[PDB]
């Protein structure tokens, strides 16, 4: 890149965020929808998403 700053584990994770089998997209599409249509808070979104993962992922 040369203008914005999409690298802090954002781009890479994004492709992954779209795989979490334990969540619906209403919420997911929410954070990321901004990541694609608005590369602004996309980074902070990354953080919040990973969190919303466990909040609904099975466990022991």
């Amino acid at each position: 890149t040369a203008d914005n700053k999409f690298n802090k584990e954002q781009q890479n994770a994004f492709y992954e965020i779209l795989h979490l089998p334990n969540l619906n997209e209403e919420q997911r599409n929410g954070f990321i929808q901004s990541l694609k249509d608005d590369p602004s808070q996309s980074a902070n979104l990354l953080a919040e998403a990973k969190k919303l993962n466990d909040a609904q992922a099975p466990k022991a």
